[PDB]
């Protein structure tokens, strides 16, 4: 069937949208080439609807069966809870659209009458009416990039009182069953430093290794009613309370499954029948639905020992080589295999016999040396999209950013440390706001977290080397060179003068800024202070990892 039908009715903005990159001081100073950054309109929808539009042909087969039912066994042991409205309440993000009946997640999270007494009727609404879809919202997602343009994503999502109940259905389900049914091959659980490992000892454990990335192109649009309700079996198999089972079935039918769309405008803009972006299941379905497909793809493409590392729709595979020809004619079995099963690649996969020339989750593992010469492995990622971002932000009030989960998820980079640390950190001690909470976009997630506590948060998802990384390998320094000059970036020069001074107003006010000053930027000084353990929080990462969007930890 079609991925999506449209009337004619437009994609609608409900404000004045910014395409262009701001002439700013303060982002000038981060980035000259102010013409090379550009955020994604609503005017640019049509070219998205287009690609995202086509007619799906899946056809299944016994791999397919057999992996499917190794993977209900594994749910089979999940015994899942209802969250209370007060639970899913409090996971509800403080900046979240505000529901179009009367209330606002600000009401929500306040427990206002107006909004728990809409939610509980919405709830009884999904235990009573198995059927009637529930309405969606489509928009262009503003989104930032450096030229060489890219056309919006299109976001759909249901109303707020709905995002509070699947909560309630589903959270436990998404943030508890991926582990059990896919182990250690289930990317969310592990934090930057222990994806590195995985990866790592995957690689090592193979007599020969071969690896690659697959592509599936717009992942979101392959995915099937069918993919939609084989996931819900999946769901089924947990233990769950008599409504939490209904409130699946329904939302299944109803939501997950496809929709009617509306513009800002309240307009009918068409019909969806594959994953909509903004739902609570979005994350951990697409997960389960891309092991599900490489799994069975890899049986019949006979390549061998083949360990997955899935995040959403993200796959990396890796496994033990046949030989290069051999490989060559495996890898294209998987992706016929991968086709079939409706999950057509975008850019063609290639094998790679080098862990490091392998991208995954748009990053590469690289080498650098801590203090005392041993190799430490760590994530990076060309830097051009992560500046142009912050630069965006620098210049534009974002009541949500996305700097500072880069800064969290890049620490060790020779990138997020001479640029990125040096500029926020120098604006916000000028600023007086070092320690002014910051709602930071991780994903499609949502956490509240001081800039003071950054060193502490380092330590542990990267370890203490972070702070003492040096002598980064070559194709990195190149790679981050070039985009500087691209971008009109100033010369790491110039970020190491920065840095100093801003250490030096760090250090000089004491206390926990002190502590930033010591750790964040004792690698642009000589004199080195004594780098010890810092002397909280990291439980709502820790115990479920990302277990999708439109979810708020503090
Ligand atoms: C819990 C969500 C916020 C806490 N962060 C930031 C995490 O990493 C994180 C964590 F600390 C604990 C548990 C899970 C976590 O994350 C899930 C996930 O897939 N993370 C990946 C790294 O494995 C992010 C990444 C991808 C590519 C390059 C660099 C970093």
């Amino acid at each position: 069937s079609m991925s999506y039908t449209w009337t004619g009715a437009l994609i609608t903005p409900c404000a004045a949208e910014e395409s262009k990159l701001p002439i700013n001081p303060l982002s000038n100073s981060l980035l000259r080439h102010h013409n090379m950054v550009y955020a994604t309109t609503s005017r640019s929808a049509s070219l998205r609807q287009k690609k995202v539009t086509f007619d799906r042909l899946q056809v299944l087969d016994d791999h397919y069966r057999d992996v499917l039912k190794e993977m209900k066994a594994k749910a089979s042991t999940v015994k899942a809870k209802l969250l209370s409205i007060e639970e899913a309440c409090k996971l509800t993000p403080p900046h979240s659209a505000k529901s179009k009946f009367g209330y606002g997640a600000k009401d929500v999270r306040n427990l206002s009458s107006r909004a728990v007494n809409h939610i509980r009727s919405v709830w009884e609404d999904l235990l009573e009416d198995t059927e009637t879809p529930i309405d969606t919202t489509i928009m262009a997602k503003s989104e930032v990039f450096c030229v060489q343009r890219k056309p919006a994503r299109l976001i759909v999502f249901p109303d707020l009182g709905v995002r509070v109940c699947e909560k309630m259905a589903l959270y436990d389900v998404v943030s508890t069953l991926p582990q059990a049914v896919m182990g250690s091959s289930y990317g969310f659980q592990y934090s930057p430093k222990q994806r590195v490992e995985f990866l790592v000892n995957t690689w090592k454990s193979k007599k020969c290794p071969m690896g690659f990335s697959y592509d599936t192109r717009c992942f979101d649009s392959t995915v099937t009613e069918s993919d939609i309700r084989v996931e819900e079996s999946i769901y089924q198999c947990c233990d769950l309370a008599p409504e939490a089972r209904q409130a699946i079935r329904s939302l299944t039918e109803r939501l997950y499954i496809g929709g009617p769309l509306t513009n800002s405008k309240g307009q009918n803009c068409g019909y969806r029948r594959c994953r909509a972006s903004g739902v609570l299941t979005t994350s951990c379905g697409n997960t389960l639905t891309c092991y599900l497909k490489a799994t069975a793809a890899c049986r019949a493409a006979k390549l061998q020992d083949c360990t997955m590392l899935v995040n959403g729709d993200d796959l990396v595979v890796i496994c033990e080589s046949a030989g290069t020809q051999e490989d060559a004619a495996a890898l294209r079995a998987f992706t016929e295999a991968m086709t079939r099963y409706s999950a057509p690649p975008g850019d063609p996969p290639q094998p790679e016999y080098d862990l490091e020339l392998i991208t995954s989750c748009s990053s590469n593992v690289s080498v650098a040396h801590d203090a005392s010469g041993k190799r430490v492995y760590y994530l990076t990622r060309d830097p051009t999209t992560p500046l142009a971002r912050a630069a965006w932000e620098t210049a534009r009030h974002t009541p949500i950013n996305s700097w500072l989960g880069n800064i969290i998820m890049y620490a060790p980079t020779l990138w997020a440390r001479m640029i990125l640390m040096t500029h926020f950190f120098s604006i916000l001690l000028a600023q007086e706001q070092l320690g002014k909470a910051l709602d930071c976009q991780i994903y499609g997630a949502c956490y509240s977290i001081e800039p003071l506590d950054l060193p502490q948060i380092i330590e542990r998802l990267h370890g203490l080397s972070a702070f003492t990384l040096h002598s980064y390998s070559p194709g990195e320094i190149n790679r981050v060179a070039s985009c500087l000059r691209k971008l009109g970036v100033p010369p790491l020069r110039t970020w190491r003068h920065r840095a100093r001074s801003v250490r030096a107003k760090l250090l000089s006010q004491g206390g926990r800024a002190a502590i930033c000053g010591r750790y964040l930027f004792n690698w642009a000084v000589r004199t080195k202070l004594k780098l010890t353990p810092i002397p909280l929080d990291l439980s709502g990462w820790f115990v479920a990892g990302y277990s999708g969007g439109d979810i708020y930890h503090s």
